[PDB]
């Protein structure tokens, strides 16, 4: 009822829309992983009369109700989607996204990743993105690499209009006291990611993790504490 949701909120196999700012919404849903449930984040851009999403909703049948949802809130058609990394919370669901006529994208070392791991790959390539501090642009938003962090290949997305970051997952909520799932991580580059990031958007307002509640630009000096300590 106007709270950030968490699972506990969120019907089965349901999805919920937050507003953030005018044209940006995030989606959060909830899912199952090695026997523990977990919420995941991701975006909604409004891109004139079309939507852009950044990341799916962790899987096939979540994606899907995610975009009932966007009908049933929004009422404007998706026409693209970025995946900011290769995992299953922010690529599972673009089968059915494709299939919904979504136009899929990530860069190439995400769709590498994707393939090699057996997770759903975008379609489309996102040049331009290979080298830390790079930066694209891509509709309504600006598209960043920060370097290896939470993974080799994970972006950040900036909606200029609403000084919105988005950090994905190598951004933690603030009430996090671990670094989350760092299978994949790197724990002794994701510091220097972070001040990539603190240094090229430091007019951000809000911003949102990859799970959890979203806050403000402290997020992301955080995230730089609990991976260090981690590390320790
Ligand atoms: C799908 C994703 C995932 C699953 C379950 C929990 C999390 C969290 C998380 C978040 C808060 C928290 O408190 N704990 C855990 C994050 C996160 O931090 O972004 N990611 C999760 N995966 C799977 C995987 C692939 C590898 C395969 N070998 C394992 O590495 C990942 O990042
Ligand atoms: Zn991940
Ligand atoms: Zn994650």
């Amino acid at each position: 009822s106007g709270e950030y949701p968490t699972v506990n909120e969120i019907p089965v196999g349901e999805v919920r829309l937050y507003q953030i700012a005018d044209g940006v919404w995030s989606h959060i849903a909830t899912q199952s992983f090695d026997g523990a449930v977990y919420p995941s984040n991701g975006l909604i851009v409004r891109d004139g009369d079309e939507l852009l999403l950044i990341d799916t909703a962790w899987g096939a049948k979540n994606t899907a109700a995610l975009l009932a949802e966007i009908e049933k809130q929004i009422g404007l058609p998706v026409t693209r989607a970025v995946s900011t990394h290769f995992h299953d919370d922010r690529v599972g669901g673009v089968d059915v996204l494709r299939a919904a006529g979504v136009a899929t994208y990530a860069s190439p070392s995400t769709r590498r990743l994707a393939e090699a791991e057996g997770n759903e790959i975008p379609t489309h390539s996102l040049e331009g993105l290979s080298s830390s501090g790079d930066a694209v642009r891509f509709g309504p938003v600006e598209l960043f690499y920060p370097g290896a962090a939470h993974s080799t290949d994970n972006l950040v997305v900036y909606v200029p209009s609403a000084n919105v970051l988005y950090g994905g997952c190598a951004v933690h909520e603030l009430s996090s006291t671990s670094a989350g799932n760092v299978a994949d991580a790197d724990l002794a580059e994701w510091p220097t990611s972070v001040e990539r990031i603190q240094k090229h958007y430091p007019e951000a307002e809000v911003v949102i993790p990859g799970h959890g509640l979203p806050g403000g630009l402290d997020l992301l000096q955080h995230t730089a504490n609990v991976v260090k300590a981690h590390k320790n």
